[PDB]
């Protein structure tokens, strides 16, 4: 593509905008800047020469344009997106710039839990191969930072939105790894709207890995699988022991891995199944599955102390992902979880399966506070912040108890973002879990 000469107008900033930002200036085009937030994030990086409105989109600047570059953070549907689409002008996003200049293969991950995992997982199996792999996407940097000729692989994190952008990937392997109700305020048809979006991942992939527990994962009209008791990747259970395996083939006794529990097994699975189809030799992904350590915010323990396990989940911001950390969760006394933030019209209720028993306490918060207390009023205490729940429930937690939180909601109603709120979380487990 030569954008040389055009009108590009690019919404929405943050580190992302100012990836394409920097993409366009660096092949001799200035791009203009929109954002609906008043100073949104980056502002102050931006270059003086390029001029930029701010608290509202300009319909003068974006009828204008020749190319519309939307940030996964505006919706397609907002009325001037829709205006100018009608009209015929070009919109991509971030992931179709880099989609069109890549010079290596490219590993393409979505999904409404694991994504972050199973990408990194990935990019340490190629590390683990002395392959120069760039991962990144919609974590770590932006896609377009990652570009470089030297690169030999890049391992994309890609969310539903920044799919509904895409429309030039031919990924090497692409995964949908699951999909559970999540961002309904930006899909108005619902679940299968969301759907759909994730299953553009698929479109001129090479090859496609898709979850055999869940039908969603399917391309509508074959992939590669993988599962627990089915997939061509699958799990295999030998008294106390669970193996990976491939096709029949013993392949890691989970022993090794310092990653636990039955969804990090099927997302190792997932990571090994697009590292082999991408072409990495099986034996050094393997040995990537057993340094992994997890990332931080999910499920991780920041405080083990005087019996009590402090865990920062704060990664869980939908239903789903909190179901994964009750799943099977052992407990010895009591646990206190934290549930709370903006829930995007979630339903909540496939939780309550979890919160029976005389060893639950609910503290919830935040903007669907009295939503998620309803869940089970009578184990439950509503405060307007998680610091006020931190500090609720710290008296009352005894040896052999745990504390999670595991919010089920997006941060955004109150924090920066989910490390934001994992961060403080830790701050406050660690004040409060000693003397
Ligand atoms: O951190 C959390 O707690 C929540 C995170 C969590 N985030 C998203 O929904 C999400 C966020 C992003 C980040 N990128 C942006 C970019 C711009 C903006 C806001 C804009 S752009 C514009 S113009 N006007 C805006 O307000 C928001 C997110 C990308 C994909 C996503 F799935 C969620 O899954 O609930
Ligand atoms: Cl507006
Ligand atoms: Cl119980
Ligand atoms: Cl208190």
């Amino acid at each position: 593509a030569d954008y040389q000469g055009k009108n590009v107008v690019i919404i929405g900033l943050g580190l992302t905008g100012l990836s394409c930002v920097d993409f366009f200036l660096a092949r001799g085009v200035t791009p203009r800047v929109m954002d609906t937030r008043m100073t949104p994030p980056g502002l102050d990086k931006l270059p003086e020469a390029v001029e930029r409105h701010t608290g509202s989109l300009n319909d003068e600047w974006l009828m204008a344009a020749d190319l519309i570059v939307a940030s996964p953070g505006i919706a397609l549907a907002h009325p001037s997106l829709s205006a100018a689409a009608d009209a015929g002008i070009e919109i991509v996003g971030d992931i179709e710039l880099f989609c069109r200049e890549a010079q290596a293969p490219i590993v393409a991950i979505t999904g409404s839990n694991g994504k972050s995992t199973v990408t990194t997982l990935v990019g340490e199996m190629a590390k683990a191969a002395g392959v120069n792999v760039g991962v990144g996407g919609n974590i770590g940097l932006p896609a377009l930072m990652l570009l470089d000729d030297e690169c030999e692989l890049y391992v994309l994190e890609l969310s539903s939105f920044q799919l509904e952008t895409t429309s030039s990937l031919q990924a090497v392997a692409a995964t949908i790894l699951n999909v559970t109700e999540d961002h309904m305020d930006r899909y108005p048809f619902g679940l299968q709207q969301y759907r759909a979006a994730k299953l553009r991942i698929y479109e001129n992939a090479k090859v496609c890995v898709v979850n055999a527990d869940d039908a969603l994962t399917m391309p509508i009209r074959r992939c590669v699988s993988f599962g627990v008791n089915m997939g061509d990747y699958h799990l295999n259970h030998q008294q106390g022991e669970t193996w990976l395996r491939v096709k029949g083939e013993k392949v890691l006794n989970v022993k090794e891995m310092k990653l636990s529990g039955q969804h990090n097994y099927t997302n190792a699975l997932a990571a090994l199944a697009l590292a082999d189809a991408a072409g990495l030799p099986r034996a050094s992904s393997l040995k990537a599955l057993t340094t992994f350590t997890g990332l931080p915010h999910r499920f991780e323990v920041v405080l083990e102390h005087n019996g009590v396990r402090w865990i920062n989940d704060s990664k869980a911001t939908n239903v789903g992902s909190t179901e994964a950390a009750l799943n099977g969760l052992h407990v010895d006394g009591t646990l206190h979880l934290l549930l709370g933030g903006d829930g995007k019209s979630a339903d909540f209720s496939p939780l309550a399966r979890y919160l029976n028993g005389d060893n639950v306490r609910l503290y919830c918060f935040g903007r669907d506070g009295a939503q998620l207390a309803a869940l089970r009023p009578e184990v439950a205490e509503q405060t307007e912040t998680m610091e006020q729940a931190m500090r609720l429930l710290a008296p009352r937690v005894q040896p052999g108890d745990m504390v999670l939180l595991s919010p089920a909601c997006a941060s955004l109603d109150q924090f920066k973002n989910f490390e934001q709120r994992g961060n403080e979380f830790a701050r406050l487990a660690k004040e409060l879990g000693s003397h």
